[PDB]
């Protein structure tokens, strides 16, 4: 029921129907804004729960990713029922202070880390977080995401020796 | 107990004592890394509870502020028990992500700040889109005029913690 409850909320909240002229001059009939679910009271509590179950067999104390598409997901996982898991956010530029200048939040040095994102087209953003955690001495145990969009992300993440899992898929969006 | 236990988590996770050089060149005897608290599993859960208690007499359906500092606070409030409250995020540079703020009563959040400019930016961004801001709540007030700046704009300001809870 949860996967289906979430899947429906993602469709309703995040598939934004309506015609739009892009900067290129092409028109699209819809676009996919996952931030609308990841920041919704109900969809986020489901995301938290389901991403915990999805990764239950992985060994990690810390969850995080690349701002902003990761923050709400990571915090959802942190707040969801179960064993303690802390969070972190990889920035795009360097903090003024500390010994992990691209990483807000919890100390990832010497921890096993889950890397998350709401959705990835290329896996660029996820891998940017993976390497940022890596450069500071964190063990990335895998990457997980709310929605796979079958656009190359899995094979890009798998190419660097890392597991990839998703709660939802292209079919769950309708389209 | 909740407030006392958060205070202790904020001292232990976020108040970094020792001679330090700021980005300006100024030397301080400490700095505050409030995000280690806002991204910690226990402290964030207390933040959501306590920020909800703190603003229980205000009417708002949506909570959020300027990225990154606000997002961990906004989602802790959203995930905390009680009546449903959605979240939003004001970007620095399409300004508002997440839940709709237009036509809604909105709580602007900040983890902490010396000047309140970040809070103000979020307030202004919500106003430009037809949201009504009911006030600003923060985790830590630094007693450096943030409050009064927010009050000059006709907005109520509140904090869970203050300067004295940070043992300086």
């Amino acid at each position: 029921p949860d996967r289906a409850e979430l899947a429906e909320l993602v469709r309703r909240l995040s598939v934004v129907h309506g015609r739009v002229t892009l900067s290129s001059g092409r028109e699209a009939d819809y676009y996919v804004d996952l931030r609308r679910a990841t920041l919704h009271h109900r969809a986020s509590a489901l995301i938290g729960r389901l991403m915990r179950e999805l990764t239950a067999d992985w060994d990690y104390s810390v969850v995080g990713g690349l701002t902003l598409g990761a923050d709400p997901v990571a915090t959802a996982i942190m707040h969801a029922p179960g064993r303690p898991i802390d969070a972190f956010v990889v920035r795009k530029s360097a903090k003024a202070h500390g010994m992990q200048r691209l990483i807000e939040g919890s100390e990832v040095t010497g921890q096993r880390v889950l890397v998350v994102e709401d959705t990835s087209t290329t896996g660029n953003s996820a891998l940017t977080a993976v390497h940022a955690v890596q450069d500071v001495g964190g063990e990335v145990v895998g990457v997980a995401t709310v929605v796979d969009r079958a656009t190359g992300a899995a094979e890009a993440i798998e190419a660097e020796g890392l597991r990839y899992r998703s709660v939802l898929g292209l079919a769950d969006l309708g389209l």
